[PDB]
RNA sequence: GCUGUCGGUCAUACUGCGUCGAAUACACCGGAUCCCUUCAGACCUCCGAAUUAAGCGGCGCAAGGCCCGGUUAGUACUUGGGUGGGGGACUCCCAGGGAAUACCGGGUGCUGACAGCU
């Protein structure tokens, strides 16, 4: 009942792992990461990707412990986001700093993928999201995120084309339609 | 703890320079009649018994070398997949394997048979 098609179906996970006991070297240091993934394996595969990158780690040599789904704790209200990133250009790697309004990091994040493909052509495989933190209006250094700030904010609904539910839908009709609708 | 003869691994065992070695013992060392060797008793050979300086052994050196590990680096490179990217040159993701110098943390030996010596 709840719609599927307004989303993406990214969800956040925390991962656990911890490298592999040895006889040399017994009970290693552990790790943590928050990541964010359609699937509950699917985190699993970007942890030992990200986790190649820091430390001498893969997946044959490592062992992972806990795969902890992670929600947002209020997701009736309205939250600032401030989304770091790294994506692959045809050239090169740029780190950017996106700000985006959603109810929730699962939200924002959904919403970012979207933009950052229509902008930069940036394909899914490059992009990683570093981290998504909450942030106060009086913070969100982007224009078009101030302006929505502010009580008592009003918009017009303008030109008001309504996708009609299919069966709704006619190939002809009579009056012709109206859309400044009042 | 050591010295000799025959060895094993064949530099952790080599090379350079400097100090110290109880006791056998290796050694320098004295001689040319015979065995024997040359230009030449230096080498070699034979017959000997009036100083640890070298050889030999131990240790040192902000030593060179050598050996071992950590970095370098999940980088370079690479196997399988892609109606991935790119005008090409090339490059990224997925499932896997994965080096080498540079540079600093520790080392400089271990050993079998036989005969002897604090």
């Amino acid at each position: 009942k709840a719609d599927p098609t307004l989303q993406q179906k990214i969800s956040q996970y925390q991962v656990v792992g911890r490298k592999q006991p040895t006889e040399a070297e017994p009970n290693p240091s552990l790790f943590r990461m928050r990541l964010f993934a359609r699937n509950k394996v699917l985190a699993v595969s970007k942890f030992w990707y990200l986790l190649k990158k820091m430390k001498k780690v893969k997946k044959s040599t490592g062992e992972i412990l806990a795969v902890n789904e992670i929600r947002e704790k209020r997701p009736t209200f309205v939250k600032n986001f401030g989304v770091w990133l790294r994506y692959d250009s045809r050239t090169g790697t740029h780190n950017m700093y996106k700000e985006v309004r959603d109810i929730s990091q699962n939200g924002a994040v959904s919403q970012l993928y979207a933009e950052m493909a229509g902008r930069h052509r940036a394909l899914p495989s490059n992009i990683q999201i570093i981290r998504v933190a909450e942030i106060k209006a009086s913070q969100c250094r982007r224009a078009h995120m101030q302006q929505l700030f502010d009580s008592k904010l009003k918009l017009p609904a303008i030109r008001r084309i309504f996708p009609t539910p299919k069966d709704k839908k006619s190939v002809f009709c009579a009056r012709k339609p109206t859309l400044f609708l009042h």
